[PDB]
């Protein structure tokens, strides 16, 4: 195969930042120079990884789950929110790590390690998931998974929709939630849409918004038992529900809903 850059998850490998483009008032993608044109980062999908750095005398580290894959040679993906300064009252000092990122120039490099994480999708609807650290993974073969993310969550499941798409003879059907605090903030809209509409009898599609615009044909509020009803696959159709977002959203917004509508906790995997 092309050479691999993360052969070990406790080793550190500076990479160089080559580009970034603004995806909302926000979040960035931020791509890195892999050591070599021919590199690939090492992978295997729906894992992270994890930057490091001292950061005004204390030791940062973040995970960030790459939105590209082993098929990109050269670079590597991030899209990640920077948390500002000055603007929430809560949180005056805005995010360590993420303005930090915001802050570099191009050229400027930041230590990667992994990579992690107890999901790997290994194609035609298979997925190995690990029940924690210590154990061996179960693999878990589905014709449909439902996908919850709320803001940064729906990094993971890019990386997931994205390599099954690319796969003619996978005939996984992806259905997407995502929530957002207001249309605005709905990442990556353009490329979601794409999918859509190149994929859509492979990729269900469906926002909501904390707030909504006046006019909207999505939804609107925190996620609810409706939107699970009607915008994943139904239990009876034993799909693999995964999540991904903010802590609350997981444990007040999703886990009891998915309950209510009977999706069973073994066919759940919050990343
Ligand atoms: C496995 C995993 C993978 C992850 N992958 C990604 C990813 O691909 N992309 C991504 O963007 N994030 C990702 N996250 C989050 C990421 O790891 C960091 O937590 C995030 O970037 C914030 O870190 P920070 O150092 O900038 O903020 P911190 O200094 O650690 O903490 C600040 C916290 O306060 C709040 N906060 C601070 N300022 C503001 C503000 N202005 N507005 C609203 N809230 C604020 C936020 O909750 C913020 O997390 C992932 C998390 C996990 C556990
Ligand atoms: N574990 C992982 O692999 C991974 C990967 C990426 C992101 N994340 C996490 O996802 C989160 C993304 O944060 P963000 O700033 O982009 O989100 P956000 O603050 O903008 O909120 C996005 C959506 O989350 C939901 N939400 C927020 N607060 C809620 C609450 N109290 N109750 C119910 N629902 C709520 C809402 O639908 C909201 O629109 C972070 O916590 C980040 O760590 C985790």
């Amino acid at each position: 195969t092309p050479a691999i850059t993360l052969e070990n998850p406790d080793i550190k490998y500076p990479l160089r930042l080559i580009d970034k483009e603004v995806v909302n008032h926000d979040t960035r993608r931020f791509r890195f120079a892999l050591p070599s044109p021919e590199h690939i980062l090492g992978l295997p999908v729906g894992q992270h990884i994890y930057l490091s750095a001292r950061i005004d005398g204390n030791l940062v580290i973040r995970p960030y789950t790459p939105v590209s894959s082993d098929d990109d040679k050269g670079f590597v993906d991030l899209v990640i929110k920077v948390y500002f300064k000055d603007t929430h009252p809560k949180f005056p000092a805005g995010g360590k790590m993420s303005q930090y990122l915001e802050s570099m120039k191009i050229g400027d490099t930041i230590e990667f390690r992994g990579p992690n994480g107890l999901l790997v999708y290994q194609g035609k609807g298979k997925f190995a998931i690990r029940p924690d650290k210590k154990s061996s993974p179960v693999i878990k073969t589905v014709k449909s998974v439902g996908m919850i993310a709320g803001g940064t969550g729906i990094t993971p499941m890019l990386q997931v929709i994205r390599a099954i798409m690319k796969d003619p003879d996978d005939h996984t059907v992806c259905h997407l939630l995502f929530a957002n605090q207001t249309e605005k903030d709905i990442l990556l809209r353009p490329e979601l849409e794409e999918l859509r509409n190149e994929h859509s009898a492979r990729f269900k599609l469906w926002y909501t918004v904390d707030r909504a615009p006046e006019a909207w044909d999505y939804s609107q509020g925190f996620v609810n038992e409706e939107m699970i009803r009607d915008h994943l696959p139904p239990p009876e159709e034993e799909p693999l529900v995964l999540m991904c977002g903010p802590p609350p959203m997981i444990q007040y917004a999703c886990l009891p809903n998915l309950e209510r509508v009977g999706h069973p906790k073994e066919r759940c995997f919050a990343f």
